[PDB]
């Protein structure tokens, strides 16, 4: 039998250029993340240290899951400004996630830059807000990369994978 | 990547004959092991088997390593008898294996039990309050692993854990 296919470990770290030491003006990168369908990352700053800014036009690190953007983050986690990261903790809507550094042209003292983590977990689409329909007609059983349905006995699963029908 | 292993990361169990009436002396024993990091969690969705005082007769036993974590009979539970429920469980570690003993006869047609079970990553950053942190300063947790990382202008110690400056 062809053994079970397990998850890959996803995981890694980004860091503004120069990190720890001060970093360069006018500086640009990008980084594109991804996991595997049925993960989505998560991602977190151990040292978030820039140029504050009222709604870091200036300097700033973006987090972006697909269209929407996560936040714009500024400012040193030693004034604990509202733009700082902070210990939040982040994740991409879709299994992806698009980060961006920006250094404009100058800066007012030498800041330190950031350093953040990701690593990619299992998605528990068992899971529904409050007074959403329930993943699952009968049972939701979750499991590493997907989900499945089942159902209470003397019931049988329909073609469409959730519906339980009497039998 | 992803750690080659022969067990699937989750399945299914059930009573000899289930959803119907469970064969009188039979006795089953599953082993669920998954790879390093990963434990396992397992409920069930359906349970119906014979009672008794200490589940002597018919059972479901749950254990892990050599801690037996649960012995199940009944429908309801009682005092010093145990019934699933909606209840999870965990294996200590990355081993769990399932026994389901019935004895000569049953009163009345019990219909057995179904679980299932699934194999979930550890947050080995995660710790019992008062234990020391798994790291000195920063833990990181992944699918499988973990590894720990130094504040800015530290270093890590030969240890993988503990930080100091340079
Ligand atoms: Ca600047
Ligand atoms: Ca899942
Ligand atoms: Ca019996
Ligand atoms: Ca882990």
């Amino acid at each position: 039998p062809l053994g079970p296919k397990w998850p890959e470990p996803v995981f890694g770290r980004l860091a503004s250029p120069g990190f720890p030491g001060e970093y360069a003006n006018d500086q640009e990168r990008r980084w594109t993340l991804t996991a595997p369908p049925g993960y989505r990352l998560r991602l977190y700053f151990t040292h978030f240290d820039l140029e504050l800014s009222h709604l870091c036009e200036y300097d700033f690190v973006k987090l972006s899951s697909g269209a929407k953007v996560l936040a714009t983050l500024c400012g040193q986690e030693s004034t604990d400004t509202e733009r700082a990261p902070g210990k939040d903790t982040f994740y991409s809507l879709g299994s992806s996630l698009d980060i961006t550094f920006r250094s404009d042209y100058s800066n007012e003292k030498p800041f330190t830059g950031f350093e953040a983590f990701y690593a990619a977990e299992d998605i528990d689409e068992c899971q529904v807000a409050p007074g959403e329909a329930p993943t699952c007609d009968h049972h939701c059983h979750n499991h590493l990369g997907g989900f499945y349905c089942s159902c209470r006995a003397g019931y049988v699963l329909h073609r469409n994978k959730r519906t339980c029908s009497e039998q």
